[PDB]
């Protein structure tokens, strides 16, 4: 026949109230409901708000910035956000504690995974969870960079 | 039991009418079949808990920090049945060019503990509500059975 999320609301709401489980489920399932209706586009950090890094930074400038966003990645860039090289994990970082001085950040910058703004929040939370992905870098329709999306984000 | 079922098969039409798609359904079906959990079903086991010891030096956490990979650690003292805090792997970060400054209870994050009993479904909750992403799971005379983390009950 036909049907839309208020008759499945309905009926939900209605095997509550039959006790078939309990309030805190019902909530649960009304949240994975109202998910399923997202996008990247609901759920990003807009491109001028992102906290990135330069290729070329120092291990000084770099671990303060790190520690006083007190993010754990961040895209890192070239000549500006619309070139991201990749992603820098804070906690990489740690392999240099005891030797600054070798600092190579190309040594432990991973590559970034690019999504688009239309992308369901279903489909990139499954991704997510398989790739062991916590951020990616969202594409406009032109390629520009148009932000990034995170894991922690979109489990809120 | 018939109940279950039931909301089961009319949430697989919904889908089949557009309303939801296949990730969906799966992600509802997860929150159903799996409503009855709880922490004891989703813990890391006491064994398998990945641990810092509370005197160990800087080197020596360091190196364990970045071999295991995880984010979150807890802190013990004596053995896994006295657990002082939980150590974020990041704020170690805040000792980069000062290690000889290495102070681990100054970056030790107060523990959460929660019952083995506990439904993942009330525990999702309180970790959202509490921005928390790691409890500690204690047994009935309060000695450590395992921990527990947000990613692994989503
Ligand atoms: N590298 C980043 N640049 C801009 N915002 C971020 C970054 N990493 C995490 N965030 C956002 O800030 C919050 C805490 O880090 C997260 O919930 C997320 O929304
Ligand atoms: N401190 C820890 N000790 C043992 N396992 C952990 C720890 N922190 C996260 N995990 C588990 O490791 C896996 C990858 O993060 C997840 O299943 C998570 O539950």
């Amino acid at each position: 026949s036909n049907a839309s999320a208020e008759d499945v609301l309905n009926l939900l709401r209605q095997a509550h109230e039959q006790e078939v489980f309990d309030a805190d489920t019902l909530l649960r399932l009304e949240k994975v409901l109202d998910f399923s209706d997202l996008e990247v586009r609901d759920a990003m950090i807009t491109r001028s708000r992102m906290n990135v890094l330069k290729e070329n930074d120092s291990i000084e400038r770099i671990t303060a910035y790190v520690i006083d966003t007190a993010h754990s990645r961040f895209p890192v860039i070239g000549e500006d956000k619309d070139e991201v090289l990749g992603i820098l994990h804070a906690k990489d970082l740690l392999k240099y504690m005891f030797n600054p001085e070798q600092f190579h950040l190309k040594s432990i910058l991973r590559p970034a995974v690019f999504v688009p703004e239309g992308k369901s929040l279903t489909a990139l939370l499954k991704e997510f969870r398989e790739q062991r992905n916590h951020m990616a870098i969202v594409i406009d329709e032109y390629g520009g960079t148009s932000g990034l999306v995170t894991f922690e984000d979109i489990i809120e």
